[PDB]
């Protein structure tokens, strides 16, 4: 049993497709074995992810794993929805509810939200880029409104690697205006740095600010560089890396030759390749799943040029979105579950604050149960109080 | 994608068309590449796109004028997803700078079953605020409704 | 010192220090450059 993948990876995701490899020979079987045929391409073309469809596509292919940007998304849910083959990708959650998709990233704008009521802030700052879509600012901007906050909300994502000395400077003159010292970091793990380095530099990380780094990639970037600043820092991680089955997986993966999985020898691990490590998991159960119901989905014959027109689409494709939406496996992401859309549903979040010592974690944001706490720290209140 | 292609293939040497905020990432990619003309009366690009001829000027600095024209300091708007968040982002990135105070509500996903009940919904919660000053950015479609 | 002063946060408004020796542009300043406090020091070597 040969089933032919087709991987869409952007330039240099290296972790990610170090990942991906030993995520294959963790779920290899002697059933059958998945035979990858591997794009690599600049995500935002999108005549480049085109091209790079319609090679894999008249090549024959069952599935394929990718990344999308919010320039090629809908390139690829387009042609998703059309030609009937299923994608499965790390990348953000698609904008509405697009078929044969399987985000393998958690909704992120549920437990951001819900954190911002714990604090019990009312007047904060956004900083973001649109690169993982315009949803998660959407949300703080309707449920402003609703509870009366104040937000200032600014695009930080259009600034050239030219001239940035002085957009940083006047950003903060503006964030000087209000005494804002309640800033929102929703952005690229690269953006979050720049930004943090720059704030460093102008010494806004000082006892009486406070930071809230809204991606699932707490612990994935830098963080000791604001470990002894003062200020708050509050961060979300989803990589848990106190559960053994993930630990198993550290134990092996930090251990591995740094020149044959390239940028995997740490025993810590972004979320974007700890998804991709789990989105195998979830392609090989998917596959099982369909041989174990006896359902047979070899294409019949090739599917020749996908700008067919009329375009056919070849009837086991819906089947096999069905068979990838049913399975529950458990991975690094924790528990992993998709409903009629591909959203990832019934996930732990963990909310780790910044503290001396290291990271922390306070508790966990559940998609049902929104906000609980952990157990684990004694009363700030119990002081030395007098008979 | 395919109109595109279509078109290309015919080889003309200039094409004429619109897009929406989703197809607009095909079309300008397409054309980058291909060196095909493009040009088009819907909204303006995103940014500096090539071989592109945007017919309809941009909105955003007459309306950021007009709100510093009269005066305002605290107004609501009302927007929609079509056209993309341009006119929408600029206004919001302003509200720093002259001293604004912006109350922005999505409307572009309302359902025509009730379509009347939601926009009953959506004023007698602006009474609220009691914010009496509102820009409304839409397809002259939805405008009227 | 310097690096590890700007780790800390003690190189802000409400900060001042004075370098001293000779040779104040001959060590690097950009890291507390825009950092608001005030730094003196001395200079033997006149660039102009
Ligand atoms: C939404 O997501 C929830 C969180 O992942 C998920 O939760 C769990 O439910 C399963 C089964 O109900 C739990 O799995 C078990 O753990 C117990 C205790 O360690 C084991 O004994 C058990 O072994 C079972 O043993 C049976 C013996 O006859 C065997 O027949 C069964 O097949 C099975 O092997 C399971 O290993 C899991 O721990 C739960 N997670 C939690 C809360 O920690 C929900 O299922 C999911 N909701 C739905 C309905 O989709």
């Amino acid at each position: 049993n040969s089933i032919q993948i087709g991987g869409l990876f952007p330039r240099g995701a290296d972790q990610e497709y170090s990942a991906f490899r030993v995520g294959m020979v963790q779920f290899s079987t002697s059933e059958f074995r998945l035979t990858p045929h591997i794009d690599n391409l600049e995500v935002a073309n999108s005549f480049a992810v085109t091209n790079a469809f319609c090679s894999q596509f008249s090549r024959g292919v069952y599935a394929i794993f990718g990344f999308y940007d919010k320039k090629s998304v809908n390139t690829i849910t387009s042609f998703c929805g059309t030609l009937h083959v299923s994608f499965i990708t790390p990348s953000f959650p698609t904008d509405g509810t697009h078929p044969f998709v399987i985000q393998m990233r958690p909704d992120l704008k549920g437990a951001l939200l819900s954190l911002i009521e714990y604090y019990q802030w009312d007047k904060f700052a956004y900083l973001y880029d649109s690169d993982r879509g315009l949803s998660t600012l959407q949300a703080v901007l309707d449920s402003a409104a609703e509870k009366k906050w104040q937000v200032t909300a600014i695009n930080v994502g259009n600034i050239n690697n030219d001239k940035k000395d002085e957009t940083y400077r006047s950003l903060f003159q503006d964030l000087e205006l209000k005494k804002e010292r309640r800033v929102i970091l929703d952005c690229e793990r690269d953006k979050v740095n720049d930004i943090v380095d720059q704030v460093i530099t102008i010494g806004k990380h000082v006892k009486g600010y406070h930071y809230i780094i809204a991606n699932l990639g707490f612990t994935d970037g830098d963080l000791l560089k604001i470990q002894f600043g003062g200020a708050e820092v509050s961060g979300f991680q989803i990589v848990d890396y106190d559960d053994s089955l993930v630990s198993k997986f550290i134990e092996r993966w930090s251990t591995l030759e740094e020149k044959e999985y390239p940028g995997a020898h740490t025993a810590t691990i972004k979320y974007t390749s700890a998804l991709t490590y789990d989105a195998v998991q979830v392609m090989t159960e998917a596959f099982r799943n369909l041989r174990k119901q006896r359902i047979e989905i070899s294409r019949r014959g090739n599917a020749g040029d996908c700008l067919a027109n009329p375009a056919v689409p070849w009837g086991q494709g819906v089947e096999i979105e069905r068979a990838l939406k049913q399975v529950q496996v458990e991975g690094l992401s924790g528990n992993i579950k998709f409903d009629q859309n591909g959203k990832r549903i019934n996930y732990t979040i963990n909310i780790m604050e910044l503290k001396t010592n290291g990271p922390r974690k306070i508790g966990y944001w559940s998609e049902v149960d929104k906000m609980v706490l952990t157990e684990d720290d004694t009363s700030g209140l119990e002081q030395k109080t007098v008979v």
